[PDB]
């Protein structure tokens, strides 16, 4: 109450606020959160943190609502220290295009807007860097990588830069693609980032705790060597090349959570390995009671203790009827594993209903889908959409209705031409869709990503379906994740490439301890590939 330095945090309680909350008691501080203007007071307030998450109106609408506008306002004015997080650095603008009708505090006059994806994958979802820059602040620095997951962006031109600095406001820029934008501001009292610390590991700490302590230290002095190495060359849009690792989540006889078919401490400690060793990104596979009380729910808060990194969960979020018959739709049941500590959802079979009922509609959704609700709430980059294909030869076009393509392996008979058939309920149903058809229509309904899995390299170990990659990428403007088939470092050689896969997952190579997200890591970076290494 007074036996740590105390930091407010403004929660309209949405999103993942585990990850700030943990960080910030990670640095030695207590947390006092802010669900209401009657929480807190400006002289007993010293450090204030405005952290926000999914559409911009949404965000803004439920804060202003409970009349934080004023008392925020009066705060700034009282020359103490506030920092922003990627709607909450949003929030300072004077509006976003994500929802027109909005309004901002408008400390900078001029809105966000979406990114340009006819050049590169919206939302941006990775590891991008500050460039560099006289006037960094806070420690941002322009060798370490920080995460990003947005469509939207105060994106900047010559005349913002000039007029921003007249405003005398310092701006960390960085660039995603051809564009430029606002990865950071600070003007007096005011601090924002649009990347989340929280999710940028031991350099977002450092960032959280230079804000916390009011500090800008120096970068490094690395050696020419070194920033030859660590800078950004801008391939891949700016973005590291994304390491994913997968696990699974049992429940064994006795009932206990476990990774192995055979033996709920131990997918929580593989997680924190899997961290420790590099992973850009942990994805929880769940495959296990009231739904306060899912056990998988407790694996992401003990592992969001700890685990600086995105945190991404699949199976179990659609409708469900609670154990007292309670009917609660998929857009609650995200909000709670959203709550819990995921900072995205996985959506499977439910994806292949939703497409198939999209063309029925006329190319056209009813907005009842998971993938709708939860995008439409929390924006596209919080929706995944697990993808289970196999390919389906055929001798042209005319042999089917579905889309596709000249593949350069024949068939059984030399059919030349083939198209992939999605599965459902753990691939044990096929169903009369093409993955070109799938991820269109998913993406269409808002779907951010795609996690793109293969029936037939699965467990494999002998690399990833090249072909499948390219014919998703031809398919979709979303990031896609190459899955399945990883066994060696080189595989995800081969898919950076040889294929524009957004990212690569690993699960049973990272499992077996075969290696780790650092030997693979360091095996591209010695290519000349980017990764991220803090
Ligand atoms: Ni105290």
């Amino acid at each position: 109450g007074s036996h740590m330095p105390v930091v407010h945090v403004i929660d309209v309680e949405s999103g993942n606020l585990q990850s700030l909350t943990n960080a910030i008691e990670h640095l030695g501080y207590e947390v006092q959160l802010v669900k209401s203007p009657k929480d807190f007071n400006i002289s007993g307030t010293s450090r204030l943190i405005l952290p926000g998450v999914g559409n911009y109106g949404h965000f803004v609408d439920n804060l202003f609502n409970r009349g934080f506008e004023k008392p925020i306002r009066e705060y700034i004015e009282s020359g103490k220290p506030i920092m922003g997080i990627c709607v909450g650095l949003q929030a300072l603008f004077a509006g976003s295009v994500e929802s027109p009708k909005s309004t901002g505090l408008n400390y900078i006059d001029f809105k966000l807007s979406r990114f340009d994806d006819s050049e590169k994958p919206v939302p941006e979802i990775g590891w991008n860097s500050c460039i560099p820059s006289e006037n960094l602040f806070f420690g941002l620095d322009p060798y370490k990588r920080y995460y990003f997951v947005h469509s939207f962006a105060a994106i900047l031109n010559s005349e913002k830069k000039k007029n921003l600095e007249n405003d005398g406001w310092k701006i960390a820029k960085a660039k995603y693609g051809s564009e430029e934008f606002i990865a950071a501001v600070n003007k007096n009292n005011i601090f924002a980032t649009q990347f989340h610390p929280e999710k940028s590991g031991k350099a977002g700490l450092n960032v959280i705790e230079n804000f916390l302590k009011q500090q800008s230290p120096p970068i490094p002095n690395y050696s020419a060597e070194e920033k030859e190495l660590l800078m950004n060359d801008y391939s891949n849009y700016g973005l590291t090349r994304r390491i994913i690792a997968c696990l699974d989540v049992r429940t064994n006889d006795q009932g206990d959570l476990v990774v192995t078919k055979g033996d709920l401490g131990k997918p929580v400690q593989l997680a924190q390995k899997y961290y420790q060793q590099g992973a850009d990104e942990v994805t929880f596979l769940n495959i296990t009671c009231p739904l306060k009380d899912t056990p998988m729910l407790e694996v992401l808060k003990q592992a969001a203790k700890t685990v600086f990194v995105p945190l991404t969960v699949g199976g179990g979020i659609k409708d469900i009827v609670d154990v007292d018959g309670t009917k609660i739709p998929a857009l609650e049941v995200a909000s709670l594993y959203f709550r819990s500590g995921a900072d995205k959802v996985s959506i499977g079979t439910d994806a292949v209903y939703a497409a198939e009922k999209y063309y029925e509609l006329g190319n056209r959704g009813d907005g009842t889908s998971p993938i709708e609700t939860i995008s439409k709430a929390y924006g596209a980059q919080a929706v995944v959409i697990s993808v289970d294909p196999k390919r389906v030869y055929v001798n042209s076009q005319a042999d089917t209705k579905n889309k596709v393509f000249e593949t350069e392996y024949p068939g059984p008979n030399g059919e030349k031409y083939c198209w992939y058939q999605c599965t459902i309920k753990g691939g044990r149903e096929s169903r009369d869709l093409g993955v070109w058809e799938l991820t269109r229509a998913c993406e269409a309904l808002g779907a951010g990503e795609i996690l793109l899995n293969c029936i037939d390299k699965d467990g494999s170990n002998s690399g990833y379906d090249l072909e499948l990659i390219e014919h998703v990428k031809d398919a979709v403007k979303i990031p896609v994740i190459a899955s399945s088939g990883a066994g060696v470092p080189e595989h995800f050689e081969e898919a950076f490439l040889k294929t524009r896969a957004d990212a690569c997952l690993g699960a049973g190579m990272f499992h077996r301890g075969e290696f780790t997200v650092n030997d693979v890591k360091e095996y591209l970076l010695e290519h000349g590939l980017k990764v991220r290494m803090d």
